[PDB]
């Protein structure tokens, strides 16, 4: 029914409605704290309504179930067209007001927003697109509407025809969470990775934003935590890192390089961190993937995933 939710007041099964991304942020805002970045969740019910039901778009994503993987040259023009007419598709007024609504409180277009895809299915299909640092209402409408469109990709329309999942089925949820500015960012792992054993718990830990170490275009240390203690640390020579401009945008600073090898996390704030990603793994009971951050001296968890 709803088009946005908040966090703390969405609950399961908010899957149908709110994707596994937001499913996990609502859950995460629920133990408190465990603070989330303060932000609401856009529905379904906004992809339905704005472009679930809809005329040139319906015939056209009907056009496509016509399809085949061997019709190459076709899906691709095709593949431009529905997307831009997600793009020249306007978003309801209403559905734009309950945004504002519920981001007045937190508030306003006062905060930078991260938009982040939200899928349903809690690869490369483009359920995955992360769009960081976007102020003001009429920008975020557009990146709504570009999370949307990225499901209609040639690489995302190849591989839903080639795992036989339906188009007419597809559905794509935002997430929306305002932005805080990073003193560190980081991954946490409650798991060896590749061992699969729960004893030890690994940190990935970097300054400025979350994405530039997850996308994997910066260098950051990695300590392992086991009861309580840090067995291993390992100071990365950490001479990028990436912050947002205000104007808008990324950019890549240099780092001082005094700090370039400055442990980013304090032994203290390791097993602080440690004991807050064994809070939350307790709650799901198995074990998970924490993308986090530390601003003021505050961590906030950022997503939260299951492993594999």
């Amino acid at each position: 029914k709803p088009y946005v939710l908040k966090f703390q007041e969405i609950r399961p099964h908010s899957e149908a409605l709110v994707g596994g991304k937001g499913m996990n942020l609502g859950a995460c805002s629920n133990i408190e704290g465990v603070h989330v970045p303060a932000g609401f969740c856009l529905t379904t019910e906004a992809y339905k309504r704005t472009l679930a039901e809809n005329n040139e778009f319906t015939q056209l994503l009907q056009r496509l179930s016509s399809l085949k993987t061997s019709d190459m040259d076709a899906i691709r023009e095709i593949s431009e067209t529905i997307r831009t007419l997600i793009q020249h598709t306007q978003i309801p007024s209403e559905i734009a007001s309950y945004m504002d609504a519920t981001l007045l409180d937190v508030g306003g277009y006062e905060m930078p927003f991260a938009v982040r895809s939200s899928a349903t299915a809690e690869s490369f299909a483009g359920q995955h697109d992360t769009y960081l640092n976007i102020i003001g209402k009429d920008a975020l409408l557009q990146h709504i509407s570009m999370c949307w469109a990225s499901l209609f990709t040639e690489r995302a329309i190849i591989y839903r025809i080639q795992n036989q999942f339906d188009h007419r089925k597809v559905q794509l949820a935002v997430v929306i969470q305002q932005m805080i500015s990073p003193e560190a960012s980081g991954i946490l792992f409650t798991a060896d990775p590749i061992t699969s054993n729960r004893k030890s718990l690994s940190i990935d830990a970097s300054f400025g934003l979350g994405e530039a170490l997850v996308s994997g275009l910066v260098s950051a240390d990695s300590y392992t935590v086991r009861e309580n203690t840090i067995t291993n640390k390992i100071i990365a020579t950490k001479k990028l890192a990436i912050y947002s401009l205000k104007e808008g945008g990324t950019e890549t600073r240099i780092l001082e390089k005094s700090q370039q090898t400055k442990q980013t996390l304090t032994d203290q704030q390791i097993i602080q961190l440690a004991k807050l990603g064994r809070k939350i793994e307790a709650y799901f009971g198995k074990p998970q993937d924490i993308e986090w951050c530390l601003a003021e001296g505050a961590f906030y968890i950022v997503q939260s995933r299951p492993i594999t």
